């Protein structure tokens, strides 16, 4: 099946899904000169006070904390959005050394990891349906630099080593998102793609300017994770990211400056 390997990885992708190399496939390098202030976007609404983490788990790609996503509990607004979109899960790519990691770039600069915040617009129900349509999700995207820690980041970090193996996962409640959010909601968006398999192109993306610091610490427990099942080879989970795709036809705006 598709990975990130020499022979399954990103390049190899397009012979399961062809929109691989459709008009807007993310992720993107973000060309910060070029991109086009909108006066007229809104600052984006993060309300994630009630959010409701549920569980953690490793499915062999990266990991992923899913909430509570069955009522308004934490949704994302404004901005460039039409609409409310409700949080489902989180996720990570990241790298195996600390000079790359991200999937958008910023003047080709790649950071050590980036953060998606999933999203799906109540219009369409749920998530599967949602990711049908181009209005579909919006995925709010944080990189992660290598700094100082990220105290916020902490209770994800500890829960690793029991979730080593793909398919292993864990309850994991009382999670805050909040605490991974970097103090500036400055963002660059554009129109974009799920970065793994279906690649389906339903996303708005918002990328925020400003990087949380993680320490060296925190982003080591991220590689000690495992592609594998427990009983095949060990294939650390590293390097879970897909590089930059043309922008081709699209115009990347930002909130600011
Ligand atoms: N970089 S990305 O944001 O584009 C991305 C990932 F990198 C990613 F790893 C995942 S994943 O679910 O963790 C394993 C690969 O599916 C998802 N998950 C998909 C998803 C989850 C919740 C809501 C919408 C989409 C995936 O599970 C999926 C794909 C297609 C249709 C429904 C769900 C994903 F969207
Ligand atoms: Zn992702």
């Amino acid at each position: 099946h598709w990975g990130y390997g020499k022979h399954n990885g990103p390049e190899h992708w397009h012979k399961d899904f062809p929109i691989a190399k459709g008009e807007r496939q993310s992720p993107v390098d973000i060309d910060t000169h070029t991109a086009k202030y909108d006066p007229s976007l809104k600052p984006l609404s993060v309300s994630y006070d009630q959010a409701t983490s549920l569980r953690i788990l490793n499915n062999g790609h990266s990991f992923k904390v899913e909430f509570d996503d069955s009522q308004d509990k934490a949704v994302l607004k404004g901005g460039p959005l039409d609409g409310t979109y409700r949080l489902t899960q989180f996720h990570f790519h990241w790298g195996s050394l600390d000079g790359q990691g991200s999937e958008h770039t910023v003047d080709k600069k790649k950071y050590a990891a980036e953060l998606h915040l999933v999203h799906w617009n109540t219009k369409y129900g749920d998530a599967g349906k949602a990711s049908q349509q181009p209005d579909g999700l919006a995925v709010l995207g944080i990189f992660l630099k290598v700094g100082s820690a990220k105290p916020g980041l902490q209770k994800v970090v500890d829960v690793l080593d029991s979730i080593k193996t793909k398919g292993k996962s864990a309850d994991f409640t009382n999670f805050d998102p909040r605490g991974l959010l970097p103090e500036s909601l400055d963002y660059w968006t554009y129109p974009g793609s799920l970065t793994t398999p279906p690649l389906n192109e339903c996303v708005t993306w918002i990328v925020l300017k400003e990087p949380i610091s993680v320490s060296s610490e925190q982003v080591l427990k991220f590689r000690k994770l495992n592609f594998n099942g427990e009983g095949e080879p060990e294939e650390l989970m590293v390097d879970n990211w897909r590089p930059a795709q043309p922008l081709k036809n699209r115009q990347i705006k930002a909130s600011f400056k």
